[PDB]
C-alpha cells in the first residue's frame, strides 16, 4: 500500500503540472488580447 | 475565443476538485495505517 | 512523522480549494466580459 | 481588468508549483520510511 499511494501521488503530480502548463497557456493567450 | 478559455477553466475546474478529493482520500488511507 | 505528513496534506488541500474558488471567480468575471 | 485576472493567474501558479514540490517532497518522504 505505500507503493501504491506514491504511485498516486506521482499521478496527481503528473496531472497538476499539465494544469500548470495550460494555466500559463491561458495567461499567456489573456496577454495577447 | 475567450469562450475556449472559460470551458477550459471549468474543465481545469472539474480535476482539480478530483484531484483535491485524492488527496483526501489519501491523508484518511494515511491516517488508517 | 506520519501525523506531520497528514497535516501537510491538509494544509495542500487548504490552499488547493482556495486556488479552486479564485479560478472558478476568473472564470465568472471573464463570463461577465 | 483583465490586467488583474493575469496577475492572479501568475500567482496561482507560483502557488501551485510550490504545491507540487511539496508534494513532491511528501513522496519521497513517503519513499524513505
Amino acid at each position: 500500500r505505500m507503493r501504491q499511494i506514491e504511485d498516486r501521488l506521482e499521478e496527481i503530480l503528473s496531472k497538476l503540472y499539465h494544469i500548470c502548463n495550460e494555466l500559463a497557456r491561458i495567461r499567456r493567450l489573456l496577454g495577447e488580447r
